[PDB]
């Protein structure tokens, strides 16, 4: 379907302090417009914008929710065919844990930027290992 | 749910400017396997022959080798209808061998995001 790198696969791994944790719901949101608006305002501070959009304060637009996926196999949450671009802009995605069994410690939110390397089609899969 | 895979064909010495064409051979492939009694390799070899003329409506994408002799085919469907997808990879413009790739159980299960093909000569 693609003659040029158009999409990437993102697998989030929920492990314990060597221990996979299956049945944990991760939700992926498109934060592309808000992300580049924040970076353009702050003067090119990418890390600062990743940290700001990773906060529990930030309430994404309800129409930004792309997919909701449960951890299976080796604590893997598979997000296939995430667009590299949202319009003319490199895509940026927020990954939140929105549901977990009881006694499963909560994971940190992750803001991922579809950087030059990914736009160029060098990686078919991104493997994320969230802390917390 | 795993719906597509990426296929990169490598034409190595890298040989850039070589046109690889990918065809959907799913229907003919499963018709051949059902006729021969489940011989997958035999059907891969039969559809890899220069004899086999694919249906004109089966051509998906035509891609030129660039960078490290790489021909990138992104978002190839794992299924064509209810069936596991099967693709024929030909050099259409020393010549390389044709490859018939089956979207097997492992690929249907989403264990590989990319298939890296190295055709012989
Ligand atoms: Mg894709």
């Amino acid at each position: 379907a693609a003659t040029v790198p158009t999409t990437v696969d993102v697998v989030l791994h929920k492990l314990l302090f060597d221990v996979p944790l299956n049945g944990v719901t991760f939700t992926v949101y498109d934060v592309t417009a808000d992300f580049w608006q924040l970076v353009s305002k702050n003067g090119g501070a990418i890390e600062v914008a990743q940290t700001t959009l990773s906060q529990d304060s930030y309430q994404p637009a309800s129409s930004s929710l792309i997919a909701q996926v449960v951890t299976a196999g080796q604590g893997e949450a598979y997000f296939g065919d995430l667009p590299l671009r949202q319009g003319q802009h490199a895509a940026v995605y927020l990954f939140k844990e929105t549901a977990a069994p009881k006694n499963i410690e909560a994971s940190q939110n992750l803001v991922v930027v579809m950087s030059s390397n990914l736009q160029h089609g060098n990686q078919s899969r991104i493997d994320l290992f969230p802390k917390n």
